[PDB]
């Protein structure tokens, strides 16, 4: 279930905690805002 | 609004990923970022 | 290989993105056999 | 120095792998190259 992950550089942790933080926030999200984000994506780029 | 090119597909649809997760969480009440940083705190240095 | 594009909504957003755009496309400047050994260690 | 983190979801560790690699890969790159790279993009 849960995973643990090393990384050299502050800069380069700070980072990957900023992409940790979105990923885990995101399953806080109801699904259908999330497919709804994803239909939106379809007229933003190919 | 920024737009951003990048060569890869493979390269292309990972910051598509992290794109969502970046521009959903914004969509997260206060809240729960709040309650979920508290408890970062017991998990990481 | 291929092209693609994409937009970003937010500066924050976008300067984090180009970070990781940037170290994507530069990490195949490197010479395979250091990825290959780094891959060696990481592994361990 | 070296920092460790937990990440919940083998997709999301699965994602956070391959920008950690790019990230201390791209220590590797002479700077010359980088700072081409980087004007390029402007």
């Amino acid at each position: 279930d849960t995973y643990y992950l090393q990384v050299r550089g502050r800069e380069n942790f700070e980072i990957l905690m900023k992409l940790k933080e979105s990923l885990e926030l995101m399953e806080l999200v109801p699904q259908p805002l999330v497919d709804s984000y994803r239909q939106q994506q379809q007229l933003l780029q190919r």
